[PDB]
């Protein structure tokens, strides 16, 4: 390592410094958007049933009519698809606030309050490291300048300090690289998990809506 | 129990009935319900959009980062994906709009003022048909009783005729009269019911269009997603 070993500090430093300045805050940001996402789904979910049951009532009086009773059964069909797919949508919705909603405030509300903690920590034993070399080398110095086996003791002192440095900083590089791969991967995680749920929605619904299309279709042209 | 024609048109006086007083009440209930589900819905594309920003923007921040820039693509090819999908929202949404809730809209709106018109004008002419009738077969049994067989005079028996000629049209005009009001009367009933349909169909369609469009999109690219998480 040259004075290079210097720009792997530095680097650890700001891997810590963006997670809390820009990561944490724009997480929230993503947070609070799904949250106000999240209530707009539950809105449809509850305005869905009004039109459900207005649906079976045309169905009913259909199948009460003089002569248009075959229709009460398409009606009664369409409501049933649409309620089989609402279904879907609660499945979805749900997943949408257990598994990545929830989970995401849980795991962004204290984070940089602990990162903070996580990065002085490392500061502070870094900073140690070095002040420890530096007086170790501030000797050395005071023996070879006074001297105009004691030495052999620091050359070899100083060595071991130099290693135990680049090898905490280097450590603390691989660690902060986690910390930062670890939060975007958790996200994407989460966010497959309900686009997943999300897919067996439009399955059901193109599903459904395949076998009876046609039918409802011919039934009209009848 | 006044024969097929008194049955026939009690049902037609009954149609038009359930069509004013229940059909397009519910109708109505129907149409509002489908708007604040329409509400709903919009409600939706809206906070899409948030939600989108949110998503590029985490995207943003895993391409500068030092060892995540990977993953900025996955969040950025979510955010596309669900771009898509709310377009197609937005378009289940405007035949929603479109060809179900503003068409059933103007349909009802003056309809059963024109359906009283209709029936009105219904009762009214099968009134006079009916009148005319009863008034005619009752001069006939007033003309027979003043017959004095064998030496009924020939003005006496030609009004017998006349009479018999004009009871079997009227009576039979009349018969058809209600037989063809009946007719109508179901053909009034039926297409309303058949409307909807085309247009719940029509609404079907284009859902199965969205629901489609989502199933490829995810099926295409959840499984590489599924890959960069396994990192």
């Amino acid at each position: 390592s040259l004075s290079r070993s210097e720009e792997m500090h530095r680097l650890t430093e700001n891997v810590y410094k963006t997670i809390m300045e820009q990561f944490n805050p724009s997480l929230r940001n993503f947070i609070a958007m799904g949250k106000n996402y999240e209530k707009a789904l539950a809105g449809v979910t509850y305005a869905a049933k009004g039109y459900f049951d207005a649906l079976v009532k045309m169905g009913e009086l259909a199948s009460e009519s003089q002569g248009s009773k075959e229709l009460g059964d398409v009606l009664f069909q369409m409501a049933e698809v649409h309620r089989q797919i609402q279904n879907q949508l609660e499945e979805m919705l749900k997943s949408f606030h257990n598994e990545l909603l929830t989970q995401l405030e849980q795991k962004v509300e204290l984070d940089s309050r602990y990162l903070s903690a996580a990065l002085k920590k490392y500061q502070t034993e870094q900073r140690s490291k070095g002040d420890a070399l530096d007086k170790c080398q501030a000797e050395l110095k005071k023996l070879r300048k006074k001297s105009q086996d004691k030495e052999l003791q620091y050359i070899d002192a100083i060595s071991n300090k130099q290693g135990e440095l680049e090898n905490y900083v280097s450590d603390g590089y691989k660690t902060a690289l986690t910390e930062e791969r670890r939060r975007f991967c958790f996200l994407v995680e989460k966010q497959c998990a309900v686009a997943k749920n999300s897919a067996a929605y439009h399955s059901k619904g193109k599903e459904l809506l395949a076998q009876k299309l046609p039918l409802w279709q011919q039934g009209v042209d009848s």
